[PDB]
């Protein structure tokens, strides 16, 4: 798929309000996901451990991920499609050292939107979750594909 200039535009805008605050933006995505999925926090053995949403948010580990994982969205993001180098490396260790399905990067996209949806609810309209979604879908077709490359495909 190709999202068209405009869509980009939309999408790269609520991303600037996000990284005015990538550790906090990070830390409520995670929390999101691990509380409406449970099974994907079995995934990460350093925070598997964690019983409760205080627990989450009071975890300096937990924090410093999330900081990581949304640095290297944004980074992917910023490509605007041209995205094949950043995806390979990414797409090999979630693949084959992390080993993380698909179904996986679907619930951490409907975290992401809900949580933008909550804290930019002015720049965060329907036309551009609209956008929003569709640079995810892209980015979940591309993995997809490399995952098969590399011979799992989750
Ligand atoms: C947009 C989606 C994602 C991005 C951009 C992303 C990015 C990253 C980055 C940059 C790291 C660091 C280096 C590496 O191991 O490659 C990482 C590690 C990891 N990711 Fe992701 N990730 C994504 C989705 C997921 C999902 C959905 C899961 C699990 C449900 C997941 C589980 C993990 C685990 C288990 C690690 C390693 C934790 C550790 O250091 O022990 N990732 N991810």
């Amino acid at each position: 798929m190709v999202l068209s200039e405009g869509e980009w535009q939309l999408v790269l805008h609520v991303w600037a309000k996000v990284e005015a605050d990538v550790a906090g933006h990070g830390q409520d995505i995670l929390i999101r996901l691990f509380k409406s999925h449970p099974e994907t926090l079995e995934k990460f053995d350093r925070f598997k451990h964690l019983k409760t949403e205080a627990e989450m948010k009071a975890s300096e580990d937990l924090k410093k991920h999330g900081v990581t994982f949304l640095t290297a969205l944004g980074a992917i993001l910023k490509k605007k499609g041209h995205h094949e180098a950043e995806l390979k490396p990414l797409a090999q260790s979630h693949a084959t050292k992390h080993k993380i399905p698909i179904k996986y990067l679907e619930f951490i996209s409907e975290a992401i939107i809900h949580v933008l949806h909550s804290r930019h609810p002015g720049n965060f309209g329907a036309d551009a979750q609209g956008a929003m979604n569709k640079a995810l879908e892209l980015f979940r077709k591309d993995i997809a594909a490399k995952y098969k490359e590399l011979g799992y495909q989750g």
